[PDB]
């Protein structure tokens, strides 16, 4: 199962109006978030971080500590048929991103900073299903 990674993105975004109204974002957040999906043109802003960020706590699917559960990442994985190792590997590439990614002081910062390294990050393993969009990533560091 590979095609489940973005499958699992749909399903967090699905309460995103439910959040969006929590955290009282602009309606410019809805397209900052969906604005990554971009390939190549992938923009940075708080508002994308803040919808993350909101997402998280509104729905706590990590461990109180603020860090990714494992078994809420195997289990929400689930719901659309993923594999439960692929799942839990998702996890341990969320440790290497923070060598990619510092913390940020905002915390939505960290959020956004955080999610756009974890796609990179399955992607330069070959791993994902989108095996163009890696390869592009790649292409565009040679590229500059």
């Amino acid at each position: 199962s590979q095609a489940v990674m973005k499958d699992m993105t749909k399903n967090f975004i699905k309460a995103y109006e439910v959040c969006a109204k929590e955290y009282n974002l602009p309606e410019a957040a809805g397209a900052e978030v969906m604005n990554f999906w971009k390939e190549g043109y992938v923009l940075t802003s708080r508002e994308a971080g803040c919808a993350i960020l909101c997402l998280s706590s509104k729905l706590n699917l990590l461990d109180p500590e603020g860090t990714l559960h494992r078994g809420n990442t195997v289990e929400f994985a689930k719901q659309h048929g993923s594999d439960d190792a692929m799942a839990h590997q998702l996890v341990d590439i969320v440790h290497a991103c923070e060598k990619s990614v510092p913390p940020n002081e905002d915390n939505c910062l960290m959020a956004l900073g955080i999610s756009m390294c974890f796609k990179t990050e399955i992607h330069k393993l070959n791993w994902a299903p989108d095996h163009e969009l890696l390869l592009e990533e790649m292409m565009a560091e040679m590229k500059q």
